[PDB]
């Protein structure tokens, strides 16, 4: 269940998702974005299920896509909130969950965002160690997909 | 315009905007369910609008309204943290503006929230001054609606 996944988020792990997103969630528009075009640049696949924002090769420019990236750095910003109490994780992780599910988006499609999460940890020095602690919190949405 | 409405968040707006968030904003889950709650008690007739939550009477106790009462939030976190640059602002406003407009939510539908979060303020010693600040708030996405 996504209580399971949740329930199943160690303090080390909560330390290291805690630690990175001082970081990476410190400038949500630059790392946003910088997640979306990452996805769009090696998932080219994906493109076609975000025709609301229009061009998304505009970048930053782009106010529909600007608009979006920060507002999921928002949904991570509440994620990585409620680490410390999985019955108000789990859901609000639901929450976000049903707005994929609508969207036809399987728990193995959401799953492909782990290589651009790890890219943008990288760029400021985060190891797998890392990156490997946020696939652990993306699982838990995937428990629910 | 959402332009022109943005424009009218002067630095005095602002300042009692940050103010009184610092306060409401701790207590994101309380606050949230607070504003939810006051707003079916007071205004019946939007209800209707929320029947994916299921019984929203169960307050807290409601897995699905405790999850979008806790999201909510951090959409009004958002606003705050883009209130210093006017674009960045309108963006996330016009985001929040689709997901609204989708559920058919006019305007003026939009503004029955002033009533919730005035009552919440006041129960945390927030006067009116502080009330028509968050109105002011309010009517930038009223204006994308
Ligand atoms: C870190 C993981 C992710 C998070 C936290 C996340 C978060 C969000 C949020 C908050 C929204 C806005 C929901 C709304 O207002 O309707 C959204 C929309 C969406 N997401 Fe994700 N998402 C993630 C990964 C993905 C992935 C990997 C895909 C695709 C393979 C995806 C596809 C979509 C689509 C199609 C939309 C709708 C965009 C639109 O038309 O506005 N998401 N996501
Ligand atoms: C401070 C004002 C408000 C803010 C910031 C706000 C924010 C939000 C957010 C972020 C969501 C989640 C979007 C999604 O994931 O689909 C939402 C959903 C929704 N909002 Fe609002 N909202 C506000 C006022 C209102 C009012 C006054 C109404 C109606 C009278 C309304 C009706 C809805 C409905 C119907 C949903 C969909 C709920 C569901 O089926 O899950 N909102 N709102």
């Amino acid at each position: 269940s996504v209580y399971d996944a949740a329930a199943q988020l160690t303090a080390d792990v909560k330390k290291d998702l805690r630690d990175s997103w001082k970081v990476i969630g410190s400038d949500k528009k630059g790392n946003g974005v910088a997640l979306m075009t990452t996805l769009f640049a090696d998932n080219q696949e994906t493109i076609g299920y975000f025709k609301r924002l229009g061009d998304v090769s505009q970048g930053m420019a782009n106010d529909k896509l600007r608009g979006h990236s920060i507002t999921l750095m928002y949904a991570l910003q509440n994620f990585i909130d409620q680490l410390d109490n999985p019955d108000d994780l789990v859901c609000v992780v639901e929450k976000v969950a049903v707005n994929h599910i609508t969207r036809k988006i399987s728990a193995a499609e959401f799953g492909k965002i782990n290589g651009p999460i790890k890219k943008v940890l990288a760029s400021k020095n985060f190891g797998d160690k890392y990156a490997n602690a946020w696939a652990k919190l993306v699982a838990v949405v995937q428990a629910a997909l």
